[PDB]
């Protein structure tokens, strides 16, 4: 009965049939978008009506269209054909991807390039990179993608290994034409493999490790009901999935004795950009939004047993639209499971002779997904104690270039003749906070320092402050690590025992932002990654902060855009959204594939509970 | 044979029989501090000479003394009389935390006290406080402790709920005098209990946690030889254990191929220090430093198997002085065992087809500790991929006062009337660091923002900078979050395949340092904790970053007298002392028992290896 449930094979097969009965979807259009809309405001006595949001592109090159059905109805709630000059083309097509490679096989300016490097054309691979708005006129409502080069000796060859600098070309992936290619001159291409399969490279494979068995011998704590619905540990949430956000967390809430007391209405990871810091025109205008343009849902891998998800696992096999609007499913690709987390709480006290000691758990949601040369794993954790934590997990192989003579203010060497250019991975989490339902306020809170001084004598004292951020204009804030700044999300209406507003406290990494000049294409098109928190009044249209379209788009959507209405934020409907990344300056350990590094965030509790939520966990 | 074992019971008595023997260990006499000294440098074809050093306590009121002794040869090496009032007190003795309460529960100022709150002497508990050094002329040369009163409702019940404010006592624990009792007026001893194992507080206990086994069915991946000696996945380890630091870790190596590669020769916490930010008069003296006063190693909790450690775990029980010089066993003090830690790296390539997914471990060797009503775990990690990592988690029971009609700026409210001040745990990690072998040096690293400009015309550049630390005069720095500060250690003369100096670098949580005014008595106290970062010359005379004697001690041993020698530390055996810390603003989901708040460091390769390290980890 949930109007949260996971999308079903079945109603995409109907928003399918509803499109073609409507005269919305002939053989030349294709899904660049579909997922299912979550439920308006209110909606209460109101029946169900399941909505799907699509974007549909046209491979003949007629304007694609942002289109609204109602599964439930069977019907077109609305079809709008879309300007893509002004407001962005449509994501990266999957069937996009090997077009950049195929049009440039044929191509003389292409093929002359390799000839130069003595390269054979059929072991040339491109890279089908997304394009960014630039100095190109004529790319102005065209779709475009520009390739990178890399050679794979042989089919189980690692391409990454051997990157053909100074060579990029740019292509109209609908009109099938070679735009420009771009030669500034030859580099040597790095000749070591990086082939970590090969026993050549690994040596023998440690005998050394000895198993870890994780079992859970009466099956998991958690249940799972409706399909999506998770209750585990007081907790209760529904796990969704779009292709664009990948796994999406509503109505995460906490029963606290008898009462189910929300607490985020929404969180997602709404964008995420990778940025390069190499000024060489072969990669100066590298900038991916995995989420925004390419979806990182779509990517999203199967997991495997006792490999990708360790322990007594629940998946969830998320239902997608192909480009056709047949379903597709992502077989086991949501891991869900609890794990031992240490300890949690524990006192030896002298003075009572009671020694007490209680564990740890966290429940797991989580997925991976590989675009190119990325993979990530994003990870959502429910703790005991009320704690919500988000991490992401980067691994996969450097994205790589030649590593120049004499060196390279913005690029490191991997391996002889290899190089791989500096980046960011800046992601934003978007929070629809509902702290004890959804009248909620945002306060900065910072460390004060206090002088040796008249009630002070000793110059021992410490404080701090709150600031409540009363309109969105107020609302762009940066990090202040050194002053231990956080945010505070409370419900100015719901007080706990000691008369105080309920909240949740954001700990964020306070990681470096957006590196770019404010000047920069990117530092535009990515504004959200510039400040460490933004907090808006919700509407139903403002999903990303990139705006809904990012592929080829210029700033003007967005959030800055949304903060300019400049809305009361104070005891209202708001969505804070969080900016953090690492900044990644590859190292040698990086090649050939990298160690797993970590980021993110957690909310812990600030006076939402009236003492230790934890009390009731048992013994041993 | 390892000059690096854990001292053996029959050492202890011993060194015991040396010092009896030598006539420095009569019945006035009690051992405050004994541990074994660590091998000097070189000593490479020379015998072992197992040494110990002691302090000793003279119950009559003599002078205490400083002693090394060889128990190899029986010998008292150096013995020298201390005078207290320079160099410092003699850590605080087990035997004296009963004598507070003790001398108060006869002192008619203390009983006017407890009367005029309606207050059962039988029922007031004393906690023993370090003093600090302050304004008391009269202390200087004594041995005092202060006293802060907690009512005791029985004997079962928790009496940090039950703080009895407005009241303090100091008391010479050798002389046996109270000097002082202190009344700035009544205030109400909060009534709520605290029991956390009273069912009328937890309600019925959770019956939803269904078990999670977590067994090695073929026993642990690790060895343990000589008692100490850890080796496990390419890492070589001595597990030391000080009464002091707690387990301090030494020769922590990494098997690369052939060759066993130091990375630090010793790591440890040489200091903690909790400074409270309340300038009431009560507490406004409050610092207690749990490794240097009161030694927290000593308290080490006995660990239960499958409640504070769960696995397979291997266990050392080290051995430690009693006041008289008898050996006495921690048993299960320490504990060792292996763990999952997720995925490791991950790539599924399009071009190869080859899909690719390793899982991470950790070792992890830790203890945890109580001082009142505090209890601290502490772990350090090494991991498949080289990073070493150390945690520090704080649990244990808030330390309460009441809270004042109309509030505080500087205490919480955690239950009706009942108040924690605000207060901060600060940890100094001190790493011998050995990177490539004893020649090493200290670069900071920042990340570097680009103008937009020639060179740099679409304004995407960004880049880093590195600043050798060449003497110790200009290697007292603090963190830039915002520009990603770290610090590399490298070995200059030690060069990968691509010629460049093998480091590891140092990332830092970047949380505040001390906040208390640099006028402090703490800031002159705990000078090492205004920095996130100092690096010293090796010396074997300088173990803490507060000196050997931080108890009644004022400024003027420690890291700032380290530094004034302005050593070479640009290609020299060297010392990093890292200085990080939690910031605490009680909140009511802390009472009445903490969850676990945690903080630490991590050390990363930076181009020590030649690759990935883990490229020879077997699937599945
Ligand atoms: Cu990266
Ligand atoms: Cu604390
Ligand atoms: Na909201
Ligand atoms: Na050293």
């Amino acid at each position: 009965a949930s109007p949260f449930r996971l999308a079903s094979a079945g109603e995409i097969s109907e928003v399918q049939g509803i499109l073609r009965t409507a005269g919305l979807l002939g053989p030349e259009k294709r899904i660049a978008y579909l997922g299912v809309l979550d439920p308006a405001r209110g909606a209460g006595s109101e029946a169900e009506d399941r909505r799907f949001r699509v974007f549909i592109h046209d491979v003949s090159g007629a304007r694609p269209q942002e289109v609204t059905v109602s599964v439930t109805n069977g019907t077109v709630i609305s079809a709008v054909e879309l300007d893509t000059a002004a407001t962005g083309e449509l994501p990266v097509l999957e069937e996009e991807f090997e077009v950049v490679e195929q049009l440039l096989a044929t191509d003389e300016r292409w093929l002359k390039a390799l000839a130069a490097r003595n390269l054979d054309v059929s072991k040339v691979r491109v890279a089908p990179l997304s394009a960014g708005v630039f100095e190109y006129a004529e790319e102005r409502g065209r779709r475009i993608l520009r390739g990178l080069a890399f050679v794979q000796d042989f089919p189980e060859d690692s391409a990454w290994a051997h990157p053909v600098d100074g060579l990029v070309a740019y292509v109209d992936v609908v009109s099938k034409e070679v735009t420009r290619v771009i030669d500034t001159g030859v580099f040597p291409v790095p000749a070591e493999h990086g082939n970590y399969t090969d026993p050549e490279l690994t040596g023998p494979l440690r005998t050394t490790q000895k198993p870890i068995s994780i079992t859970q011998p009466e099956g998991p704590s958690f249940t799972v009901t409706g399909g999506n619905h998770i209750e585990w540990e007081k907790w209760s949430l529904d796990v969704g999935f779009d292709v664009r956000e990948g796994v999406v967390l509503h109505n995460i809430a906490f029963r606290d004795g008898d009462r189910l007391r929300p607490i985020i209405n929404r969180a997602s990871i709404a964008e995420m950009v990778v940025p390069y810091g190499d000024p060489s025109p072969i990669r100066s205008w590298q900038n991916y939004f995995d989420t925004g343009e390419y979806l990182v849902g779509q990517y999203a891998n199967s997991l495997e047993l006792g490999c990708d998800c360790l322990g007594d696992i629940t998946y969830l096999s998320p239902v997608i639209s192909d480009a056709f609007g047949n379903p597709r499913e992502i077989r086991n690709g949501i891991c869900m499971h609890e794990e031992d987390w240490g300890i949690l709480a524990k006192h030896s006290d002298l003075w009572s002779g009671i020694n007490y000691t209680r564990r740890n758990r966290r429940m797991v949601i989580s997925f991976f997904t590989t675009i190119g040369n990325y993979d990530y794993g994003f990870y959502w954790y429910l703790y005991l104690d009320g704690t919500i934590e988000f991490e992401a997990k980067a691994t996969g192989v450097v994205f790589t270039s030649a590593f120049p003579e004499g060196g390279s203010d913005n690029i490191s060497q991997l391996a002889p003749g290899l190089g791989a250019p500096f980046h960011q991975h800046i992601f934003s989490a978007r929070l629809d906070m509902a702290i004890d339902g959804f009248t909620n306020r945002v306060e900065e809170e910072d460390v004060v320092r206090q002088t040796m001084g008249p009630g002070n004598e000793r110059g021992n004292a410490f404080s701090r402050k709150r600031t409540v951020l009363t309109r969105e204009s107020e609302a762009v804030r940066e990090a202040d690590a050194r002053t231990g700044r956080t945010w505070i999300i409370s419900n100015p209406e719901s007080k706990n025992r000691l008369n105080e507003p309920v909240g949740y406290k954001l700990h964020a990494h306070n990681q470096p932002t957006l590196l770019a000049d404010p000047g920069s294409s990117i530092a535009r098109r990515a504004a959200f990654a510039t400040k460490d928190l933004w907090v808006t009044r919700y509407a139903d249209d403002e999903r990303y902060p990139t705006g809904d379209f990012v592929n080829q788009h210029s700033g003007g959507a967005g959030l800055p855009s949304y903060i300019a209405q400049d809305r009361d934020i104070d005891g209202q409907d708001i969505v804070v959204w969080h900016t953090f990344g690492l900044t990644h300056f590859p190292r040698v350990e990086d090649w050939p594939i990298m160690p797993v590094d970590t980021v993110g965030f957690k909310l812990r509790p600030e006076g939402f509970f009236d003492r230790s939520p934890v009390l009731d966990v048992p013994a041993n």
